[PDB]
């Protein structure tokens, strides 16, 4: 009984330890009093939060910093670049050429070009997909990562620089005062004036959003285009069908 | 200036930690409740300190656990064992020798044996001061020690260790009562019924301060059995002296 005593005493310590081991990929701010290293963590943790949901939208799978690797090389021009095919282009891509292939003189023949369609004006809605989640979505928080963040990070570079040059010529008893307004002012506009990203969560949400209710009300349209022969050919001489 | 910089940027750290690095003779408890993690820490406390005043008083340096090791050495009786020798009566043990050794037909034949009987009876007060700082206050507090310390650190220890026992009785769902009530019991007692220590330390400098008045107004008295030579060998034939 002693063994399963000691198997949860030092697992407590693994099970207590298991967060403080991964999720880096950045440097940590120079360690300023608790007004102002608070400001320095939340604008670590700003820092790390605008420059962790990018790496989202693209790929399908991002549970790892190697899509922080694939969100930190960025891209501002689409040019001599066609947008990606996606599932649905593919899923009525080789059925144009099957119901083309297959046969007229039979029922399938009103009925694969029908899917076919259907898959293919899916096909540019997930054309539109790709677009709208690297335009609106992608496009101005890298902006923004190439803009005033590298002020930002530059004016409490500056800070963290001068402040020990400072310590310097007052440590010694017998450029921080600007640089210190001009980080703190940086730094309280990205905690206090953050009206900025809920906007950004806000209309990727709808960007998202707006592309689902299209496709389920095309097809939808598919039941009523394929519903002839529930009607027509439900009483055909050949063969009867599901009603 | 970037040198004397980072000397004193360490070396903050290191007279910031210079506190917990010695001061250690025992274990400690098992970290309970603030309600009682914090009495048995006072009682950490309070067993550290009624356990470090007894090394003071027979050993004239004490700055070290040295001392704590001697004061872990504990003796009962005091049977065949004489009073240790003090500096008083080694101060008039040779004298005596040399006053009845160098001539009596001289005026410090008045006067060697004077200091040498001064210093014999300042030997006696100073074989009583070995006795009042080791029958008052080496031996009730060392006869606490293996007293009700005992059964202090007992009731604790089956605390400890039943306690454990009573996680185990209540983790697996669907002895510490009565241990815990007489620990902690014992625990305010040694916390809130304190009025054993106080008598100690005011007798204890009470039986350090009536021996110094009684060899100061004791050798006041050798101004009185030597004032004779700035009186009547004053007025001698042979030679004057100081008045």
């Amino acid at each position: 009984d002693f063994n399963v005593k000691k198997l949860a005493a030092d697992a407590g310590t693994f099970l207590s330890r298991a967060v403080q081991f991964t999720e880096e990929k950045l440097g940590q701010a120079e360690k300023l009093d608790a007004h102002l290293e608070n400001l320095l963590s939340k604008a670590e943790c700003t820092k790390i939060w605008t420059e962790k949901i990018m790496k989202q939208t693209e790929v399908l799978l991002q549970p790892n910093p190697n899509a922080r690797i694939e969100e930190f090389v960025y891209e501002k021009l689409d040019r001599k670049a066609p947008s990606r095919i996606n599932n649905p282009e593919l899923l009525g891509q080789y059925m144009i050429d099957a119901g083309t292939e297959f046969g007229p003189g039979t029922a399938y023949g009103n009925a694969l070009i029908k899917c076919g369609e259907t898959q293919k004006r899916i096909g540019t809605a997930d054309r539109e997909l790709i677009q709208t989640s690297a335009l609106n979505f992608l496009t101005p928080l890298r902006n923004f990562i190439e803009g005033d963040y590298k002020t930002i990070a530059k004016e409490r570079k500056l800070l963290q620089n001068k402040r020990l040059d400072l310590d310097a010529a007052k440590t010694r008893l017998k450029e921080f005062d600007r640089q210190a307004e001009i980080t703190r002012l940086l730094l309280e506009g990205i905690s206090s004036t953050h009206a900025h990203h809920l906007r950004c969560l806000n209309d990727f949400v709808e960007a998202q959003m707006t592309y689902y209710a299209q496709c389920y009300q095309y097809m939808l349209d598919l039941q009523k285009q394929l519903g002839s022969f529930p009607s027509n050919y439900l009483s055909n001489n050949n063969q009867t069908s599901v009603t």
